[PDB]
């Protein structure tokens, strides 16, 4: 795909059997989802953005499908005011912004 | 140009006398700034992230240099961490996201 950005880069992601909404996000180190139950051991970590830090529950090695794209990798869960796709990830679809 | 995403996409922008780093930042609805005292009546503004809000001043119409593309637009001008390109400047610069 080709993505413009006129509208949000909106997706629709699949993680554990489940469909979810997530924006593509250049600015984004790192995945960011809202509250979810994963499987698997997680650590505890904090992360900052545009208003502050907040606490995450960190996943290691979770396959996602993004747009049909299989990724494996890291997943923070907290809240966070909307599913982000980071730069982990946006790396394992082959990703790149073209102007 | 394609820009990959093994690193964050730093880029130089121009804006009046002033050179900045800013991210290209597909994540981002509108380009906020750090602190600088642009010209013109400018309007109070809350945008919020991971962690909160913050307090914003909006600029609109102002010219920015991009990667050497003159574009025109709003500039939000805030304490954000890090200098921000918003999609309402990369649609001007024919910015796609590619997969
Ligand atoms: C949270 C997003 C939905 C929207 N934002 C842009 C986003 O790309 C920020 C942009 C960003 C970048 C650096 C610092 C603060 C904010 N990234 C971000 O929060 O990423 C976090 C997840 O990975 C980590 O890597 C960087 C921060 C962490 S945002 O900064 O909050 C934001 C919101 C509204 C506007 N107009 C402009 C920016």
């Amino acid at each position: 795909p080709q993505i413009t950005l006129w509208k949000r880069p909106l997706v629709t992601i699949r993680i554990g059997g489940q469909l979810k909404e997530a924006l593509l996000d250049t600015g984004a180190d790192d995945t960011v989802l809202e509250e979810m139950n994963l499987p698997g051991k997680w650590k505890p970590k904090m992360i900052g953005g545009l208003g502050g830090f907040i606490k995450v529950r960190q996943y290691d090695q979770i396959p996602v499908e993004i747009c049909g794209h299989k990724v494996i990798g890291t997943v923070l869960v907290g809240p966070t005011p909307v599913n982000i796709i980071g730069r982990n990830l946006l790396t394992q679809i082959g990703c790149t912004l073209n102007f």
